[PDB]
């Protein structure tokens, strides 16, 4: 046989099929088996009986299936496998198309009222289901998008970016004035700089 | 003859470089020496790509940007011990595959229009518009719907004005529109990529009212 290491997009558009390479190996008859093929999902991959043409018929998710791994037959007119069946590897390739999710809806925590700046309260986190391996669509950056109240200054808390660890930014904490503090906090993609999803810290202020 | 697949890489991939991509090969039979020439390769950007001299090994160094280039066209040579080649160049088509990592940009900072004050709702007013420098061809990634986020001042209500999603054409959406107390408006409006799901940008609008 021959077998390049094959590629495709998720989400791609426009007409399908389409042609992604031509398997070569007495007039020969070509077919495809494995999931994907002729096991589920059945007939996301075909190849052209004559030609050799292996063909994706529908856009992709890799989030889905992100690997594919198919086996190519050759069989002559009369009916012998001329060759072994061959491995194929189809490589799903990402595209940014999940925002970043936090695990909880509403976190909880608690800071001592005299507590310096720069000590840690509490942690956010958020998962991102593209590709944190061969690419920075799953990479995320927390920041505080606001606080209620705003007292008694605008920002009493930060958010480390890289670890979601939130610390007192400035003094001020007070139980007697305002023992609770809603955060709302973000977690965007591509280090920061893409698609992005919000929740809620809520912090109370202990003695 | 040469044995060459499609080639393709996506833009933007982090990890460890560099990256194999195909293996090159020749059916010759002495000890060959495998070679590549071209822009990416040879010429500038140099070393975009390399090969193994003795493997044929075709390998990408380090991240790509289908924006500066998204295709490379290079041929791969196969020299004997002796010093002759062993084939002719065979030309190798690398298709530098599509990131969503341009956000839309507006076209201006700030649009400027103008509406009769006794315009019908549904009344064409003005156009925004903005580009996006990914792949509009064969991605969604520069699919960019249109959306206002806000009108400035809110009165006589908030919605005076709506924008066609697709086209940025805004129009007279609702009855009230009244110089006499308030003049302008300033619409600040989004492009989304994605089909208005993606990376955002925003710009403002002001109106005019005539009589
Ligand atoms: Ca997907
Ligand atoms: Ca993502
Ligand atoms: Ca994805
Ligand atoms: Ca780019
Ligand atoms: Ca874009
Ligand atoms: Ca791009």
């Amino acid at each position: 046989w021959v077998i390049p290491p094959i590629s495709c997009p998720e989400n791609e558009k426009g007409e399908f099929p389409k042609n992604l390479v031509q398997i070569k190996s007495t007039k020969v008859f070509y077919s495809i088996t494995g999931q994907g093929a002729d096991k589920p999902p059945v007939g996301v991959f075909i190849i052209e009986r004559e030609t050799g043409w292996l063909k994706v018929t529908q856009p992709l998710d890799r989030e889905a299936i992100a690997k594919y791994i198919l086996y190519s037959h050759a069989v002559s007119s009369n009916g012998e496998a001329v060759a072994d069946p061959m491995e194929i590897v189809i490589t799903v390739t990402d595209q940014n198309d999940n925002r970043p999710e936090f695990t909880q809806e509403v976190f909880e925590g608690s800071v001592a009222e005299g507590a310096v700046p720069g000590t840690s309260v509490m942690k956010v986190s958020a998962t991102d289901a593209d590709d944190d391996v061969n690419t920075y669509n799953a990479a995320i950056a927390y920041t505080i998008v606001s606080q209620d109240p705003e007292l008694p200054h605008k920002n009493m808390f930060t958010v480390n970016r890289d670890t979601g660890v939130i610390s007192v930014l400035t003094s001020g904490l007070d139980r007697e004035s305002y023992p609770t503090y809603t955060l709302v906090v973000q977690a965007a993609d591509l280090q920061g700089e893409g698609l992005s999803t919000t929740a809620k810290a809520v912090i109370t202020v202990k003695d």
